[PDB]
């Protein structure tokens, strides 16, 4: 449990005061549970968080009741950001961080669109921050927005693996953190310009 909180996800916009509807279960954007996404609907799971078997937009997309599309931080093309997570409980795994660089808030947000551009860890180590140690608190990981990307209507998409479930790991081997897992998603919505 956990959530994207500066920039601010949508369902977390109301801790900072927006006119945004509360969602107190903010930290249970986990794709409907994990026996809903992965016995349910296939391993699959809405684009910001959401049940996949709801209809589009889900609550947390843009247009559903948390997607009022209010920017809630303007950053410089290709800057470094700092982004945190609030963890209130620290599941091993590790966070991924896409942009869909969309200017119009009356187009709906794809994977596809956040595929565009995972990015990359400001340290140099990859497109993945790894939380090592089950310690609840607030996380900040760098990250570098791709360089000549600008977008008026962005939106960033945190994803969560968590890596508390044992599968096989397909090489012959099972192992903690193989196979499918409980998984998070959150959206903000953010602007990137030339400045
Ligand atoms: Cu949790």
């Amino acid at each position: 449990h956990g959530h994207l909180s500066v920039p601010p996800m949508r369902s977390s916009m109301w801790r900072d005061g927006y006119n945004v509807p509360p969602n107190y279960n903010d930290d249970g954007l986990n794709c409907g549970s994990f026996d809903v996404q992965w016995v349910k609907n296939g391993g699959k799971c809405g684009e910001c968080g959401d049940d996949y078997s709801l209809p589009r937009p889900r609550p947390n997309e843009s247009g559903g009741m948390y997607g009022k599309n209010i920017i809630v931080a303007n950053y410089q093309q290709g800057s470094t950001i700092s982004v945190d997570l609030h963890i209130q409980a620290p599941h091993i795994g590790f966070f991924e961080f896409r942009l869909c660089a969309r200017n119009d808030p009356n187009v709906l947000e794809t994977q596809d669109c956040f595929d565009q551009h995972l990015l990359e860890l400001a340290d140099g180590s990859g497109t993945r921050f790894t939380m090592e140690e089950h310690v609840a608190g607030e996380y900040t990981v760098d990250l570098k927005l791709p360089q000549g990307v600008t977008c008026t209507n962005c939106v960033l998409q945190w994803f969560w693996r968590t890596g508390n479930r044992y599968g096989d790991c397909g090489d012959g081997t099972s192992g903690m953190g193989c196979g499918p897992q409980e998984e998070y998603r959150n959206c903000a919505d953010i602007a990137i310009a030339w400045s």
